[PDB]
């Protein structure tokens, strides 16, 4: 009835690799957790919300010493919690300021490809800026944004370019729960960086088989502690490295209530003390502090090593409500042969899609929208442990489910919808998906470093009532 | 603790049944600033006494953008301003009629002496003529508010403009920590529907006995109010003043409503919510917090899927959050027994009777001694198959009473405090505890307005035992 381990297949972990590198404990100062300040729209003009988002350079104090050069959206690094709202529309205006060409990719997000999506379709040159306009039609559910150019997705990342979306539909929210964004609602965007005086070098600690980092950070954060004022917390996590895999455990094993995944709520909760995410998985946890004195410390770790320490201080209020047992209604009974096949292959340099690397100006699959399509995403490596890698697919444009893996029920946290599944080697992922919204979409592994070498392919969504002529441009 | 994410009565009943209902129309107009009704201010204060005057009034009001409309007001134009009052003081009124009929000023929801002060349908004034009156006032800290309440043309004359909110603080019961800063962190959310014909009120024309409907939202006289909040929390005095039309608020973005008091006061514990359902002249004070807001972000408030307000966050200028206790208001609640009084409220369109008959203003209909609690039975012997049923609102003109039971079950979660006007659905037995404070006669009589003047209303005598007083009737009508 509790869960007490980690899904994924162990002989295929990130640290078995022959260039992994272990996370190393700072002796720095605990630093308080930063909260991404709330960008505020620039207008309301009806159902439209305007919002502008500057993409520039800065400065930042991590570490106690030097300030660290850092990218970042609207600030130094890292970047604001961008709420959107379900049957909205938005009217965005990406600045560049920094001095190389980026994107806007709103990890999460059902918006027209290629260019609101901001697939390595959208550069942005240095200096210009862009707009753009989409509705919003989507669940409850935590998002992201990050760049996504080709191919150089990786190095932007690591300079400091994230941030997290809460995109709140009305029909399926739930508030109910901690909705108080800093108190007792909280991102953990988890991400693993290496300092040299001070300072990240992308270039010096890069490896193509994914570029590990020695120190975690935490919302830009070293050493991280934050006080809980309140005894229900709310964490929306969030593995935002370049291929670390977050193994979040904690000192006292405190029961994580896992309410939600990427791409919204589960069915039903599931408690559990440990939780395993790779490369953009999201997943929304809920712990409680009722059994704790004040002064208390609450230790989360990647695996070994501290990340975030959570003291108790004095209550402010009561935040427990009742929550339903059935967090979201969702059909899952879905039968039948994959119409799509996706086999992910290679590690290192061997990485590719159906056997073919990524062009820019290809087509690599076309499925009409609306209609729900089951995929066969596969992965190809060395079982035996140690040889395998875990990809994560990752696909834009859409939410899907996972019906099975090589034909047994799911781990017992993706009966929600996602938009990230982790795929283990020799096995096949069967998902069923379905576009709502035309337009090109990419699927690509989310360890940034295979991206970037190719491990990257097309999909047009078709609507059956505007065949669309699509003139790509390669762009690199 | 649980969120109320519903509407609280039978649902098979609701307005919208109606076979001639008219849904509300979103005027097509430019966002308008929410109108805050002016504090009356005093004539004079010598000792426990304070004057007031009170003219009501034709005028004419911009609504819309285009024409006026020609409106009857209190101290204004269109509806009028917030009448304070201060328990255990004396108050001197001088209600001047400058009118082209008869009116009176009907307090909804204090407990003055009947039928004179109360402003009943025993109080005349013909216009160019006023008259004055003299009253303690001895109640809890809530929210009442002042219609006119002649024969039988309350109805039109609510409908012609006539409104003010009223705000009865009690020091011993009230909670200075709740926004009281009127105007900016508390304020009215007087709703009311009406129609425009070129930029007119006709009553006569949208005239319905079952109750008479408006296709435009008005909140305090204002028409796509925007309101900006200057402050992290804020205070709703919520009124439904329509004539018919159920006032279901709710929210697009579902912020949580933190119910703190009904019509006759707080209640024992707050009330999350995140909808609500209101009858005519039922009152919530209600608390909102944009703590979880950054500035420019509008928070709409909707009447059954029409937008009525929106507010529009601002830069705050204080933090104005106070811990509330867990216990709002303390409140004996525990009495059993059989109903020494009994209220059958039946039919619709004009089958409208209590207890069979109609209105006669000359006649007393029952009497209860004051001070004694005694425990009622108001029913609705609608029909209860879905669609063939109507809500009444039972009002009682002179006391707040405690609701006890629904049919054997809890009344809803925010009935426990006092209230002066309780809904009851088709086949519902409502078991109400009621006391009278003062002396007098009294109504009591269904809140949709166009029953009212059919004649859905009966009186009460409140018998002092020891120091009677003789009763002569007639009517005026
Ligand atoms: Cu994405
Ligand atoms: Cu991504
Ligand atoms: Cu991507
Ligand atoms: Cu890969
Ligand atoms: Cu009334
Ligand atoms: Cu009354
Ligand atoms: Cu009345
Ligand atoms: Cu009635």
């Amino acid at each position: 009835e509790l869960i007490k381990n980690y899904f994924f297949d162990e002989g295929a972990y990130d640290y078995h690799d022959g260039a992994y590198k272990h996370l190393i404990r700072p002796k720095t100062k605990m630093h308080k957790l930063i909260i991404p300040k709330v960008l505020k729209a620039d207008k309301i003009e009806g159902n439209t919300t305007y919002y502008t988002i500057h993409a520039q350079e800065g400065e930042t104090n991590i570490l106690d010493g030097k300030a660290t050069h850092t990218w970042g959206y609207n600030g130094s690094l890292l970047g604001p919690l961008i709420r959107y709202q379900s049957g909205r529309h938005y009217h965005l205006t990406l600045v560049n300021d920094l001095p190389e060409v980026t994107t806007w990719h709103w990890h999460g997000l059902n918006i027209p490809g290629p260019i609101e999506d901001g697939g390595p379709h959208a550069p942005v040159l240095p200096g210009k800026s862009r707009e753009i306009k989409f509705d919003v039609n989507q669940p409850t559910m935590t998002a992201w944004l990050h760049p996504h150019p080709c191919p150089h997705t990786a190095e932007q990342v690591w300079k400091g370019l994230a941030a997290p979306v809460a995109v709140v539909n009305p029909l399926d929210d739930l508030p109910q729960l901690p909705h108080t964004w800093g108190v007792d609602d909280i991102p953990l965007i988890f991400q693993d960086r290496t300092f040299h005086d001070s300072q990240w070098d992308y270039q010096a600690d890069y490896d193509m088989d994914g570029t590990l980092g020695d120190t975690a950070l935490v919302n830009g954060t070293v050493n991280a502690e934050f006080t809980v004022t309140r005894p229900c917390l709310r964490l929306r996590v969030l593995n935002g490295a370049n291929r670390r895999e977050l193994r979040l455990n904690s000192d006292q094993n405190i029961v994580m209530t896992q309410i939600a995944s990427d791409g919204g709520f589960l069915p039903h909760a599931i408690e559990m003390t440990k939780i395993m995410l790779t490369n953009a998985e999201r997943a929304e946890i809920l712990l409680d502090f009722s059994d704790y004195k004040k002064g208390d410390r609450i230790v989360l770790k990647a695996d070994d090593v501290p990340i975030l320490t959570l003291k108790v201080g004095e209550f402010t209020e009561d935040n427990r409500r009742q929550l339903p047992k059935t967090l979201k209604q969702i059909e899952r009974d879905f039968t039948g042969s994959p119409s799509h096949q996706v086999i992910m292959e290679g590690m290192d340099d061997s990485v590719r899609i159906n056997g073919k690397l990524y062009d820019m100006t290809r087509i690599d699959d076309r499925q009409e929208i609306g209609k729900n399509e089951i995929w066969d995403v596969s992965n190809t490596n060395d079982s035996m442990p140690g040889m395998g890698m875990i990809h994560p697919l990752h696909m834009h444009g859409t939410e899907f489910l996972v019906l099975s893996r090589n034909g047994k029920k799911p781990y017992p946290n993706e009966f929600g919808f996602k938009d990230t599944v982790a795929v283990n080697p020799g096995e096949h992922v069967k998902l069923l998906v379905k576009f709502n919204v035309p337009g090109i979409f990419m699927y690509h592994c989310h360890i940034l470093e295979h991206e970037d070498t190719g491990m990257m392919a097309q999909i047009e969504a078709v609507d059956p009532n505007n065949p669309q002529h699509w003139n790509l441009k390669d762009l690199c």
